[PDB]
């Protein structure tokens, strides 16, 4: 365990630093900016490169909703969960700190006013979507995410392909939901960035813990008590 | 069969929710929108992530044209077809419903006036292309799609790579045909979205059932009676 | 041979129809257009999906420069070359014909004036680059392309990954050279489209036969008499 | 060794010619330009296609920070390092020369004034970021890069997937850091292009040798003395 947690910490740090870093540093860059499609690719790739680099160690969760989701689907032991969830929040926060430091090297930076890539709904939704819209998309996408993780980790097809299926799945998820909640489906990622925004983000933070997790559990039971295995 | 259909339902739901969701939620977002290239990537990725997650269960069709296409090429039994085709239409429609619900959380939403990512030709073609143009591209692309599916499912090269070849093939198909018909090549996907547009989409719906299917059958016989196997 | 040629024909048709189709149908679409990055992805993906679908049959060349390049590197028999090169030109031309038909379904279409995705230099170069610039980039990129094909087909690492390495390599090649020559590195692709442009394209056609081929041969000998094998 | 160096030379040439070529030839092309997301994809793909083509020969470094990084992590012998580092700088410079020649075929070209895709900080940073910001991102990203390389080269999961994990990792790195330093994490790449810019680039060159390397060493020891192996 004194090695599987390091991978957890270093993985969620990569995800935050990369995904959110692309969001605050290059998403809106004038003319040459990467936009949502670029940030969506980044997030997915942080997971794909780390799932290949440290997946054969901790399993490549880098997400509390994924950990607690592998538990519900009956594939990840209990109490080890807490160890992962904490390492995930820490790694994300560290990354968010260095990110904030890097972004501060440019005149006019304002993590409060800009949002600092924080997830939010209603008045804090990128496309101005209602809290209902945020709940539905976040839940469905979260459920589907874990459903793909489970099927891809199943012992009947992948065989080294899981990193690609999971990483691209996260990319797809951002191509859909960024306009709604800016896309979370990962409590560790929402917390890491809400802390530095220190305002409204920290007030809706609770939402991106429950829905992502609930949805994640739903998807774990769906594949468990409805798909494969049987015998 | 009480497990292969669930995968069919959950797969076509993923495809619709994701592909069409990106189309109605983020394709045209101001400045940071993903555009056609983004929607094209999304569609392809829904198939790729689900083909890896539930392909080793149902075969990963998520498309009536693909099912009926694997039958013509002589690789998919009869009557089981009907079971798949229905599960595919249901999953798509469910997704279209939740999508409509999510999109409704934003002021000014109008599935009738916006089209709601519906396929269409002539006056309902994105680039204003004639019905002829729609027929040709939809047929050729549909035939090629199934031709790639067959070769990638062949027992002489892939070996776990089929999900990538099929998923990217669908992405490619949207990079070409969105301006023409908004890209269908999947009856289940055209129906799911035409129902909520409830106007012209439901009037041209028939077109995106026959051509996609006919073209799909053409491609299944082309690889069967012209490529590989032999012995 | 009465099966390996069909794959050749159907593959180069896919490449032209898809790569050039994205170029003339969606590259410049208003606001939502895919641009060069989109066309570059399309071209690469036509090769990747067909290399997986019909590569375990003909080897997946879909390019005269690749065929004649595998011969120089000492990996592809003679005279069979002519069989491939002809099937490649035919498949490309057929696709170019259907493409022209599809593009004609939209008011204002003009293959002569628009260029119809034709390769060219000097006054017919997208970025207005000199013939020298066209020669260098086309040669280097063509040499590198075949160098990657050879190494990826080598029996010491890939093992089913060749389609990905070759397909993405072609994508990369378009991200660099479209502004220069609109990117050719494939005689079959330049001919298929120059015929319908019927003007200047048919006058510089010769250039995109020799350089692509010469460069292709250079890369085949470089990997042969400088890399791997030895024993 | 008289074969592993050729791959080193030809690989770093590919990386420079492709990555930087896309940067100077098509990144800013009017309306249809590929932007940062396009250049980021190019760089990553040069590594991915060459890692598959000549990785089973030299190991696919194409980067002095990667070579010296595999040494610190205890996976790459000494003195052979110097052989690689030199072949890498040469290949990059050759490519930079041909690139400069190609770019010269277009009226108004000015490698001094345009920067010629050179890395830089402060007043020479694309987004105008402080030297501190440049140090942090370059170090972290460099450390993470080698951390992914090590885990992906580990003998417990990849098995032919390393090229994908490493190539996409470099893409991700550019989606984040281009606005800051224009992204280096590769001394050979910074030198190849600074020589032709011949001005400020050659004055900050030292920075993109030390930080990339230091960060690279940090990541090599992190995976070595903190992750996997054990027994
Ligand atoms: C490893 C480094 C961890 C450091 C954690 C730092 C947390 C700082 O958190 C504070 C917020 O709570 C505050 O409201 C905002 C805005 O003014 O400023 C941040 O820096
Ligand atoms: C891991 C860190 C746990 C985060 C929980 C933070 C709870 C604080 O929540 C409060 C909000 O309720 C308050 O209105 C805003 C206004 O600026 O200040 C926040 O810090
Ligand atoms: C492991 C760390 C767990 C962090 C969970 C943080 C949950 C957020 O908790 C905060 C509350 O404390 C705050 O007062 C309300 C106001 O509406 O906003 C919530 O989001
Ligand atoms: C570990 C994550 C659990 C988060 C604990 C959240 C405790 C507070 O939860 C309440 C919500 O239930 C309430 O409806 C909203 C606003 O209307 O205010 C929040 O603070
Ligand atoms: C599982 C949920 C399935 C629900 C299916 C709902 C189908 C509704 O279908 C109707 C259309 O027929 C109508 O014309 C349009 C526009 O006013 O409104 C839609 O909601
Ligand atoms: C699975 C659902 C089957 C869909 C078949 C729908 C057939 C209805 O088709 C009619 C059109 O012909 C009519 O002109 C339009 C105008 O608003 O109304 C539609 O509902
Ligand atoms: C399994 C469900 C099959 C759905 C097939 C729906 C076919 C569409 O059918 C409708 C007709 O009923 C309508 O009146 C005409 C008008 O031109 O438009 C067609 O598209
Ligand atoms: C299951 C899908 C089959 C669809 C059944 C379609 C039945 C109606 O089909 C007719 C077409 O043949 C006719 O030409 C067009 C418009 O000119 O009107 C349609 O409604
Ligand atoms: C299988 C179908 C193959 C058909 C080949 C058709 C070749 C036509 O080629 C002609 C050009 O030579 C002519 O100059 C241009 C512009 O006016 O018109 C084209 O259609
Ligand atoms: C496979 C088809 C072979 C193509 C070779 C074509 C050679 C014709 O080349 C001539 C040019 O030299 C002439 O100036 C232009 C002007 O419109 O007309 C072309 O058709
Ligand atoms: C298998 C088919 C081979 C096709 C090769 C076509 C080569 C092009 O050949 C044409 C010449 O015939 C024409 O007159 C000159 C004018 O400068 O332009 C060339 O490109
Ligand atoms: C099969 C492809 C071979 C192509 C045959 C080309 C024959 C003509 O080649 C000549 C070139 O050598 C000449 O320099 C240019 C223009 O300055 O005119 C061309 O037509
Ligand atoms: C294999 C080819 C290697 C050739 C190396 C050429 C190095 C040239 O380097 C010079 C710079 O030092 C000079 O300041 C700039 C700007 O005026 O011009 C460049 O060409
Ligand atoms: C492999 C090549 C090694 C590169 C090291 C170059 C060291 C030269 O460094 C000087 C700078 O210090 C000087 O101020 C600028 C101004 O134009 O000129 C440069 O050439
Ligand atoms: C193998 C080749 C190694 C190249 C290392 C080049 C290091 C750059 O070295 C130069 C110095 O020589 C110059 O005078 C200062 C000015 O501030 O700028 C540095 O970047
Ligand atoms: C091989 C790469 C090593 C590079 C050698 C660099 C030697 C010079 O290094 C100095 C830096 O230490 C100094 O702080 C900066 C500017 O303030 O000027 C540079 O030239």
């Amino acid at each position: 365990m004194f090695r599987k947690l390091a991978a957890e910490c270093f993985g969620t740090f990569w995800l935050v630093f990369g995904g959110c870093g692309s969001a605050v540093l290059a998403a809106g860059f004038p003319e040459l900016g990467i936009g949502f499609a670029g940030v969506a690719l980044a997030f997915g790739l942080t997971v794909l490169t780390m799932a290949f680099a440290v997946g054969h160690i901790s399993g490549g969760h880098f997400n509390p909703a994924v950990t607690i989701g592998l538990w519900a689907g009956g594939r990840f032991p209990a109490k080890e969960v807490v160890g992962y969830v904490i390492a995930q929040v820490v790694g994300g926060i560290v990354a968010a700190a260095l990110l904030y430091l890097i972004a501060s090297g440019k005149t006019g930076f304002d993590a409060a006013a800009s949002g600092f890539a924080s997830n939010g709904y209603g008045e804090h939704s990128p496309g101005g979507y209602s809290m209902l819209s945020a709940l539905v998309v976040e839940l469905v996408l979260s459920a589907g995410f874990l459903l793909v993780i489970h099927g891809a980790t199943d012992k009947f097809a992948p065989a080294g392909f899981a990193p690609i299926a999971i990483g691209l799945a996260l990319t797809l998820i951002h191509l859909i939901s960024i306009p709604v909640t800016n896309t979370s489906v990962n409590p560790a990622r929402s917390t890491a960035v809400a802390i530095f925004q220190g305002g409204w983000a920290l007030e809706q933070l609770w939402f991106f813990w429950v829905v992502p997790i609930v949805g994640g559990i739903i998807g774990g039971l769906i594949y468990r008590t409805l798909l494969e295995k049987r015998d």
